[PDB]
């Protein structure tokens, strides 16, 4: 343990650099996370640092690391037992220890003080897939793992080059090994290397620093994500998206203001009483599946950590093949062989025990999922945000935006205007109401969810059912269930429809004609909540810089043939969008808020270049332009 401190903290001059670090955030990357020893050690060091030097500018730690073969958290725990001194940190690390899914996993520890990005996979396979936003963001490197002798496999020119790419100018690195090919390899990668006495009986150790500013690669500029240098932003919003975002920004030292068109928040699509938390898995869409898996697990972690009162139960969500198409989608999902803590098959006989209700058919189950009250969540997250200093103006409806020299002029309804440095459009299905956004491949889908009274037999239902519509367990606070899914493409109408009311029960009955419990559902009270989803085909949100449609057509007019020498993606200055959350919003919103707030602050974004491109707003125009 003292050798850990020596090698990795000492080798990077961290205890000295910290209090002199002229930035709010410090970024550290690690070739393997192993048992998490190095990270815990560093975390302790960081806490001691903050405790001893409150005046210091550096308030936040960011730690990126890789593990190819993660641990079961039981083994992680009893591994952590060897170092009792670190317990108070390790416990936290365990509390949030992520599920063994591929890709990037963000953990928010110590209420944001310490951010950990765990990438599960082969580090050499993953360096390729890392996002450009990560280039030169790394202040210090822990090059660690099994000794080069006895495991040369990890130590490759690939790795050295990658470390060189991510290390910011003046950034450092340290490793326990003095091995030659490592030194010369790191020198080829562009580091300036120095030997240093090893710890105790061991021999010389290596540490170096990047003493030059290398050229930044920018592989595919049409997809690239830029932030802002300005720290003051306005959000147009009042739904879950805006709330989560505002937390994420305030956390990062942003001065935030929210304008909402309605009297209160959560009167848009986020206004439901009960809504379902679960991932959309795809076997044949890589991005979609990656994103929903990681965003779903992050979502649960986040919701657990979030210090807010909101009705909810994670009771598990069960999805039944009631017919062919469904049985088949389910089948594919089960064919992709995923950890059972994510999704697992359920036979028709087990279905009654698990859901409390007999569907007379098999299905799949997401055990970590459930229902939550989105309206209460949004409302209360916003309240928390105001405490944190969020400035909210209700009844401000944004009519149009104009770009002045250093800012954005916002023109609202009712003769009101504001002026802000940065602007984010969070406003839901109305995202397209502005000239800058009018061409976006998003569309309105109105929908109606019915509020039904609970009954002794329905009270037996322990999980959210997903069939054609969906039926939630009752929320005991109101003694009702939500049952829903009315779907109208192209419709912005929020008016109650008796047709939809009736179709909500109908779908259920139709899916389980033999089931007595289902006949219990009673919509006769004409009670429902209606809202307008903003959707895309491909089913992913649009999060990032608002692209300039015309410029994007003019430039890129060729692309194709001309893919080199291309300009960065044409974009409006300091204008970002968080939108097209679909029907899956409670799942995607937290990690999106993270991705966007990270992007705007020029910090590390917790996701790979591909899935990120899959989330990008200029997506369709760009891929159509790539060919004809
Ligand atoms: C019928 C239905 C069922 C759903 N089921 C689920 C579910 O099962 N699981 C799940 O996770 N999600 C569900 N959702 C929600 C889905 O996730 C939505 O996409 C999500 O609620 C979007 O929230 P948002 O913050 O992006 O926009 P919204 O919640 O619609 O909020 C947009 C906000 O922007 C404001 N605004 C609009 N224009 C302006 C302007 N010009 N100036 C100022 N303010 C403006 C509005 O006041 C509004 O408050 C459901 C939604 C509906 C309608």
């Amino acid at each position: 343990l003292e050798e850990t401190r020596y090698v990795f903290l000492g080798g990077n001059q961290l205890e000295v650099r910290f209090p002199e670090h002229p930035h709010p955030l410090f970024v550290v990357a690690e070739s393997g996370f192993g048992t998490g020893l190095n990270f815990l050690t560093l975390w302790q060091a960081f806490d001691q640092f903050r405790e001893a030097h409150p005046q210091a500018q550096l308030q936040r730690l960011h730690f990126i690391s890789f593990e190819k073969f993660p641990l079961t958290r039981a083994d992680l725990a009893l591994a952590h037992q060897h170092w009792p001194e670190l317990a108070p940190w390790a416990e936290q690390l365990q509390a949030q220890w992520p599920m063994p899914l591929p890709g990037c996993h963000r953990l928010l520890l110590d209420e944001g003080r310490v951010t950990l990005d765990l990438w599960f996979g082969d580090i050499n396979e993953l360096t390729s897939q890392l996002d450009d936003s990560l280039n030169q963001k790394v202040d210090a490197w822990f090059l660690d793992g099994f000794a080069p002798a006895k495991n040369p496999d990890m130590w490759t020119q690939n790795l050295f080059n990658a470390m060189a790419r991510l290390a910011r100018p003046g950034g450092t690195l340290a490793t326990f090994t003095s091995a030659g090919f490592v030194r010369r390899g790191l020198q080829d990668a562009g580091f300036t290397m120095q030997k240093r006495k090893g710890f105790g009986r061991k021999r010389e150790m290596l540490c170096g620093v990047m003493e030059q500013t290398l050229p930044l690669p920018c592989s595919a500029p049409w997809f690239n994500r830029t932030g802002s240098s300005k720290r003051e932003a306005a959000i147009i919003g009042g739904g879950i998206a805006s709330a989560l975002l505002s937390l994420a920004l305030l956390r990062r030292g942003w001065q935030v203001t929210l304008y909402c068109a309605d009297e209160a928040p959560a009167l848009g699509a986020s206004g439901n009483r009960q809504g379902a938390l679960y991932p959309l898995l795809s076997k044949h869409d890589e991005a979609l599946n990656r994103f929903f898996s990681n965003a779903f697990t992050f979502a649960r972690r986040f919701y657990d950590q979030l210090p807010v009162k909101f009705d909810h139960d994670w009771c598990g969500v069960t999805q039944l093949g009631w017919d062919e198409k469904s049985q088949h989608k389910i089948a594919q999902m089960l064919s992709m062989d995923l950890p059972a803590e994510l999704a697992v098959a359920v036979e028709a006989n087990a279905v009654e025990q698990i859901t409390g209700v007999a569907t007379n058919c098999s299905g799949i189950t997401y055990p970590q999922g459930g229902w939550l009250c989105p309206a209460e969540l949004t409302r209360n997250v916003l309240e928390l945000a105001q405490q944190q200093g969020l400035q909210i103006y209700y009844q401000y409806q944004l009519q149009n935006l104009s770009r002045k020299d250093d800012c954005w002029l916002l023109n609202f309804a009712g003769d009101q205007q504001a002026t802000h440095s940065v602007v984010v459009l969070a406003n839901g299905h109305q995202i397209s109401r502005f000239s800058q956004t009018s061409t976006l491949p998003v569309y309105s889908v109105a929908g109606q969810v019915s509020h039904i009274p609970t009954t002794p037999e329905l009270a037996e239902l322990k999980q959210v059912l997903c069939y054609d519509g969906y039926l939630t367990p009752q929320n005991p606070a109101n003694q009702h269930h939500c049952i829903g899914a009315s779907y109208h493409r192209g419709s912005e109408d929020t008016a109650y429809s008796e047709d939809d009311q009736q179709q909500n029960r109908q779908r259920l009955i139709d899916c389980f004609p033999q089931a007595q419990w289902a006949k219990e559902v009673d919509v006769s009270d004409k009670e429902a909540r209606c809202g307008v989803r903003c959707a895309t085909r491909d089913h992913l949100p649009m999060v990032g810089n608002v692209p300039d449609y015309e410029a994007t057509l003019v430039e890129y007019a060729s692309l194709a043939e001309q893919k080199d020498e291309a300009v960065s993606a044409p974009v409006f200055d300091d204008l970002f969008m968080f939108a097209a959350l679909g029907s899956r919003g409670l799942c995607s919103a937290p990690l999106c808020a993270e991705i966007l707030a990270a992007q705007m602050s020029d910090e590390p974004i917790p996701m790979d270049a591909s899935t990120l491109a899959a989330l990008n707003p200029n997506r369709l125009w760009v891929r159509k332009l790539l060919k004809g």
